[PDB]
C-alpha cells in the first residue's frame, strides 16, 4: 500500500489480529505425542497469548469439524511444541493458531497425514 490522509497517530492504537503461521511439520511422531513445528508469520503488533493446536479424527477433509487438542499459553517464544493427547494407530491431522489481546486467527493449512505409534509393548 501507499497512501495516507491528514492527521496524526501518537497516543493510543488498538492491536490487530495475527497471521497464518506456516512451515508446519510433523516430526518426532510418538505414540500419543508428537512435535509440531511452525513459525509466527504476523504477530499483529503484539506477542501471542496462546497458541491453538487443533486436529481431526481419521477423516481429514472438509465437512468435519476441527477441535482444539493442544494449546501453549504464555510462551510467545516457542517455535515448536509437543502435542499430547493423541490417538495412536489413527490417521490424524494438526494445525496452528495464534491468540492475542485482539482475537484468534483462522486455522492454518493442516499437516500431512501421519501414523501415530502404538500405545503399549511392541519391541524386537
Amino acid at each position: 500500500g501507499s497512501s495516507g490522509s491528514s492527521g496524526t497517530i501518537s497516543s493510543g492504537v488498538p492491536p490487530e489480529l495475527p497471521g497464518p503461521p506456516t512451515n508446519l511439520g510433523i516430526s518426532n511422531i510418538g505414540p500419543r505425542s508428537v512435535t509440531l513445528q511452525f513459525r509466527p508469520g504476523y504477530d499483529g503488533k503484539t506477542s501471542i497469548s496462546r497458541w491453538l493446536v487443533e486436529a481431526q479424527v481419521g477423516v481429514v477433509g472438509e465437512g468435519e469439524e476441527w477441535l482444539l487438542i493442544h494449546q501453549l499459553s504464555n510462551e510467545p517464544d516457542a517455535r515448536s511444541m509437543e502435542v499430547p493427547d493423541l490417538n495412536p494407530f489413527t490417521c490424524y491431522s494438526f494445525r496452528m493458531r495464534q491468540v492475542n489481546i485482539v482475537g484468534t486467527s483462522p486455522p492454518s493449512q493442516p499437516s500431512r497425514k501421519i501414523q501415530t505409534l502404538q500405545s503399549g509393548p511392541s519391541s524386537g
